[PDB]
């Protein structure tokens, strides 16, 4: 296998969960081993915070102080003395990455543990979130808080972008969110033939955790969901984007 | 495995497609071997007349005689002087398997070339329908005509019952039909716990090939979509239901 050869080459492990939606047709490599999941979380709670909201409410200014920044935030600290509506907070959380953005949102759905009873309504009995930004990042092997499977999370993804946990109008607005992320150019999107379109949120996290899930769509066909996750032994290990392009390429060509 | 004994000791063939929509977990044993789908078609036949018809059109009252009957006519042979509506047939077809049913529907959509034509659309590219009923029953070894996979007619199953290729108000006719269903009760039927939900469509053919596609809803939790396919090595092989509901066991335990 081809995924073990990477792990070998990148000294890293390796979480792949594939389904093409068209032949359910699947490609996993330790698809039930759990992985922080650091940033990829925001996809899903953008997916919670669509469900509890009208697209009206989405207008709602929102406003914070610089005790509300984090470590990063590069839109929401160019706002502070303006607030962002909740709309912009999702642009911002899922195209940038941005951690207030996040932890913003996370409140008003209530907090870490309402995200996890969401999750669990949907069906996802493995994705476990427990905190803020940015403190969900570090988490040390063996523990289970902040953590996910690549199995969970492509499904979690699968059930508010493309089944119907949300009516089609807000399944747009957080596909064409991803669609826009500007984090992902040398992961999934590296990985993929050129004419497939992509919508993914990246994540990286302690121990050399670097994640990206996406939903892919080929030329002509029904879309691929993909979570490819990764992470190294030591907890100060710099990842290497590379390996998620390479992976994303065997999946490809698997498929 | 479990799957490999049961064929020896029925000396049978199996084809099995199992797929948890909650979480993406399947169950899989030769899912992508061909095996004549027999009657199991009907399911599909309806799902793509379903996708041309209005609930209105369901109501055009369908004309036919004595000519038009075939080998097996349980509800058509009572109905040959006033005639059925498209949904009586359709209700005929999934909860008789009325040959007869079939047809007239077969021929409303097109014939099986429109049918094909109709699976490819969704995304079914094996699924291999060429001719009417009751001939479509006799496949020999090597054939693709009328045949398919575990695998494809599963998501196509999917694809038209629980997917967004009809919409609610027709998928749950699909739904009720296939519940209501009165041939399978020693199949799928048989295997499963008490409390689990059946919408199945069963089939039979030459060589023995005794098949049962179907939906099941546990007690809780999100809908299971499985196929059992199954064959023997002579023409004239008679084929057994136990196979089929022991297959079933083993699947559900793995889930
Ligand atoms: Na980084
Ligand atoms: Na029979």
């Amino acid at each position: 296998d081809d995924f073990a050869k990477l792990e070998e080459q990148f000294d890293a492990k390796l979480g792949i969960f594939a389904l093409d939606t068209g032949t359910n047709r699947t490609v996993t490599y330790r698809p039930d081993e759990r992985f922080a999941f650091a940033s990829t979380i925001k996809a899903l709670t953008v997916g919670v915070l669509l469900q509890q909201k009208s697209i009206e409410d989405l207008n709602q200014r929102i406003t914070y102080t610089r005790d509300d920044l984090v470590n990063y935030n590069p839109i929401t600290e160019k706002h502070v003395d303006t607030g962002m509506t909740l709309k912009e907070l999702a642009d911002a959380s899922l195209r940038y990455s941005d951690n207030t953005a996040q932890n913003l949102i996370l409140k008003q759905i209530g907090g870490p543990e309402s995200l996890k009873k969401e999750l669990r309504k949907i069906g996802d009995e493995v994705t476990n979130p427990e905190r803020f930004e940015p403190e969900l990042n570090e988490v040390n092997p063996g523990e289970t808080q902040d953590t996910s499977t690549a199995r969970a999370l492509a499904t979690s993804l699968q059930a508010f972008a493309l089944e119907d946990k949300l009516p089609s109008e807000k399944r747009e607005l957080l596909i064409d969110w991803m669609k826009r992320n500007t984090t992902g150019d040398a992961l999934i999107r590296a990985g993929v033939p050129e004419g497939w379109e992509v919508a993914d949120k990246t994540g990286a996290g302690s121990y050399g955790t670097r994640n990206d899930i996406a939903i892919i769509w080929p030329p002509k066909g029904d879309p691929v969901v993909l979570a490819v996750l990764s992470s190294r032994d030591k907890k100060d290990a710099k990842y290497d984007d590379k390996l998620i392009a390479e992976a994303t390429k065997v999946v490809l060509k698997a498929l």
